């Protein structure tokens, strides 16, 4: 049975790419403006 | 008659090869695979 177990564990895991990062929360698509308006 | 009996017993047994074994039950024409399949 020691063989058959390892065959199961290996058969049920393939293609799963770990990729320890998820996604970052910090977005900056465009920097902050910091300018004014007048008439 | 002691002679004639022994002649019968010897005449009626010839070519019979004893061969105390019959046949074994254990067959192994090809060993057991123990491998998997995936897509």
């Amino acid at each position: 049975a020691r063989e058959a177990i390892a065959q199961m564990k290996a058969a049920a895991l393939a293609g799963i790419n770990s990729r320890l990062f998820g996604l970052d929360g910090n977005i900056s698509t465009n920097s902050e403006n910091t300018e004014r308006h007048t008439a």
